[PDB]
C-alpha cells in the first residue's frame, strides 16, 4: 500500500497473509475457505491470520497449511496473460479460530456505485518504484473510479468482470505484496487486488481488482463440492 497509513490493531479481522515465493494478501471467506489472487498460485503456502505486524508476536495470530487451491479456470497465467479472472480459492488444512482477532466478511450480495469510498489494505510495497515489505498492515482509502479510467478494461469483455480504483493524481495505489487483498467500499469486500508490478500509484493509473460480485456463483459451488 502506497500513500496509505498503519490499519488500527486488529481492525481487518479477515485479512490474511498467504506466503510461498510470493508475498500476497488474503480475506477470509469461511473458517475454511481463503480468497486470493491466482498470481500468488504455487506448490505451497503458509496462511497467517490474526495479525497486524507480520514479524511480531502477537496474541489472535494462527497459522494454517492449504489443501487445495482452486484458481479460477478463466485465469491465464504468466496465450497471452492479463489479470481478468485473477482469483484462486484457498482450502484450509484445518479452520481458522474465530477470535477477537480472525473473522470473516461477507460476499457481496450489490454492485458497487463508481464513486464510493474504498479501503485497500495490505503488506505491499509502500514505496511505488522498489518493493519495500511493510511489516505493520497498512490500509489506504482509495475511490471506485470508471472503468474507462483503467486501460486493462477494454479489452475482449473484461471490463465486465473488473473494478478499477485508486486516485486520478496518483500517490495512493495497492502495489507489488498487495496482490489478493481486499477492497472494501462503502463497508462491503467488493474485489480481490490483481497483480501489483512497479511502478505504481502513477498519476491517471488507478488500478485493477476483481468484481467479485461476478465470481460468488463460482466461489459458492466450489466451496458446495468441497465439504
Ligand atoms: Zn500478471
Amino acid at each position: 500500500i502506497v500513500g496509505g497509513y498503519k490499519c488500527e490493531k486488529n481492525s481487518q479481522p479477515w485479512q490474511v497473509a498467504v506466503i510461498n515465493e510470493y508475498l500476497c494478501g488474503g480475506v477470509l471467506i469461511d473458517p475454511s475457505w481463503v480468497i486470493t489472487a491466482a498470481h500468488c498460485y504455487s506448490n505451497n503456502y503458509q496462511v497467517l491470520l490474526g495479525r497486524n505486524n507480520l514479524f511480531k508476536d502477537e496474541p489472535f495470530a494462527q497459522r494454517r497449511l492449504v489443501r487445495q487451491s482452486f484458481r479460477h479456470p478463466d485465469y491465464i497465467p504468466l496465450p497471452v496473460h492479463d489479470h481478468s479472472n485473477d482469483l484462486m480459492l484457498l482450502h484450509l488444512s484445518e479452520p481458522a479460530d474465530i477470535t477477537g482477532g480472525v473473522k470473516v466478511i461477507d460476499l457481496p450480495t450489490k454492485e458497487p456505485k463508481v464513486g464510493s469510498t474504498c479501503l485497500a489494505s495490505g503488506w505491499g510495497s509502500t514505496n511505488p518504484s522498489e518493493m519495500v515489505v511493510s511489516h505493520d498492515l497498512q490500509c489506504v482509502n482509495i475511490h471506485l473510479l470508471s472503468n474507462e479510467k483503467c486501460i486493462e478494461t477494454y479489452k475482449d469483455n473484461v471490463t465486465d468482470v473488473m473494478l478499477c480504483a485508486g486516485e486520478m493524481e496518483g500517490g495512493k495505489d495497492t502495489c507489488a505484496g498487495d496482490s489478493g487483498g481486499p477492497l472494501i467500499c462503502d463497508g462491503v469486500l467488493q474485489g480481490i487486488t490483481s497483480g501489483g508490478a512497479t511502478p505504481c500509484a502513477k498519476p491517471k493509473t488507478p488500478a485493477i481488482y476483481a468484481k467479485l460480485i461476478k465470481f460468488t456463483s463460482w466461489i459458492k459451488k466450489v466451496m458446495k463440492e468441497n465439504p
